């Protein structure tokens, strides 16, 4: 892994992101979720570079990644991306990936950095905005955190995250991501809680996308349902909906073979209309 210092867009103009670089050829950068950190991806990035250039970073605020106090919008986080790519001298079309607030930050790039697409993999995430509610909950959140630490968010969201099937199978899959979130920075937490709170809705964007999309949904998935998934992807043009048999929300972790060839066979396809 690597820590550099990147030139960004959003506010404070630069910041130090922490990352994993793997492989040569097509650039495939993997957008992790809420609050976990870069080796959510591992399994993909250490499988797939056999074939692409996997690129894998902590946002800022997770990880190793530097805090930025405040607010952490997603379209802050997507300019650090930009930014990283800039510095890495992919300065051309990439593939965009993520889980979740992954997905979030997917999109404020779809927005925003259009041509830099090739194609964009949404896993386990959703285009509405949060409810009124949920941005209460958002901002609960983000006060706590701050004081306590996230003990809290890995007692609510771990029964959350995964299916049955991976508590049984792969109890070290649990405690991995147990440690993500204990281990993600307190003011860190809060900015992106912040964040997702005034995210915009990405409903009318998803028409408007340019470029080949996968949509992929653990079957299992309690945050962001399948049928939810399914009815996303039929304002997608260009997409592919795939269900991840016997996963959660964290297919990556929980099946992390599939995901891997999921993604592989859909990459070459990209490649191939290109
Ligand atoms: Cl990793
Ligand atoms: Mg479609």
């Amino acid at each position: 892994a690597q820590r550099v210092k990147i030139t960004t867009t959003a506010t404070p103009g630069e910041i130090e992101l922490a990352f994993e670089d793997t492989g040569t050829g097509l650039p495939v950068l993997l957008v992790h979720g809420f609050p976990l950190d870069r080796t959510m991806w591992k399994a993909q990035r250490e499988e797939l570079c056999d074939e692409f250039r996997v690129i894998v970073p902590d946002l800022r605020g997770f990880g190793e990644s530097q805090v930025i106090p405040g607010v952490a919008t997603m379209e802050a986080m997507a300019d650090d991306l930009a930014g990283l790519c800039n510095h890495l001298g992919l300065t051309g079309k990439i593939v965009l990936g993520g889980l979740s607030m992954g997905g979030y930050v997917a999109f404020a790039f779809a927005r925003k950095y259009r041509d830099r697409l090739a194609g964009l993999i949404l896993c386990d995430t959703r285009a509405r905005p949060d409810s009124p509610e949920a941005k209460e909950n958002r901002r609960r959140v983000a006060e706590r955190v701050r004081r306590e630490g996230p003990g809290f968010i890995a007692e609510e969201m771990i029964p959350r995250l995964c299916c049955e099937s991976t508590f049984r199978n792969h109890p070290e899959v649990i405690e991995k991501i147990r440690q993500m979130i204990l281990s993600a920075p307190p003011e860190g937490v809060a900015a992106a809680a912040l964040g997702m709170a005034e995210r915009p809705d990405s409903t009318d964007l998803l028409p408007a996308l340019s470029c080949p999309t996968l949509v992929l949904v653990g079957q299992f998935d309690a945050i962001s349902p399948p049928e939810e998934m399914e009815a996303m992807a039929r304002t997608i043009p260009q997409s592919q909906f795939v269900v991840i048999p016997d996963a959660g929300h964290l297919p990556p972790m929980e099946q992390p073979e599939r995901v891997t060839q999921a993604i592989r066979e859909w990459l070459r396809k990209v490649h191939t209309e290109a």
